[PDB]
């Protein structure tokens, strides 16, 4: 199982503009374009992103495309945050795959204010980092996927993909 894998099981696949759970247009596998209310706006956004007129519809080649520099983005944010770079690094492989899936969602930013829960995880405080983790937002938000990150976290297996 793997990150590719894993984030297209919590993102999905479209091909359309869509909303996501927060109302904002987005496209293939969790690529957010904007946060503005303005579809157009939207539209202008995917089509200097793909770097064509696509009238708000991509190819599933062009989706996976963006999902590897959105991956590959995402692991080099973690890589230079003096929040995360440590983290990352103490963590083992398939735990590394879940700090990864949650900046993704998130943001780097918006991941390292779990300064609680980052330290918990510092110290390889499994049970208690995943209390700590459920109490957020995101938590609430979106339960489901933060059940199989925390999950994973708590256990170090992919049972919650598998
Ligand atoms: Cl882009
Ligand atoms: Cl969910």
């Amino acid at each position: 199982m793997n990150i590719f894998e894993m984030l297209r099981i919590d993102e999905g696949l479209r091909l359309k503009i869509y909303k996501d759970t927060e109302g904002y247009y987005t496209i293939g596998i969790g690529h957010l374009l904007t946060k503005s209310p303005s579809l157009n706006a939207a539209k202008s956004e995917l089509d200097k992103a793909i770097g064509r007129n696509t009238n708000g519809v991509i190819t599933k080649d062009e989706a996976e495309k963006l999902f590897n520099q959105d991956v590959d983005a995402a692991v080099r944010g973690i890589l230079r945050n003096a929040k995360l770079k440590p983290v990352y690094d103490s963590l083992d492989a398939v735990r590394r795959a879940l700090l990864i899936n949650m900046v993704f969602q998130m943001g780097e930013t918006g991941v390292a204010g779990f300064t609680n829960s980052l330290r918990m995880l510092q110290q390889k405080r499994w049970d208690e980092a995943a209390v700590n983790l459920a109490k957020s937002r995101w938590y609430n938000q979106t339960p489901n996927r933060a059940k199989r990150v925390i999950t994973t976290f708590r256990t170090g297996t992919w049972d919650a993909y598998k």
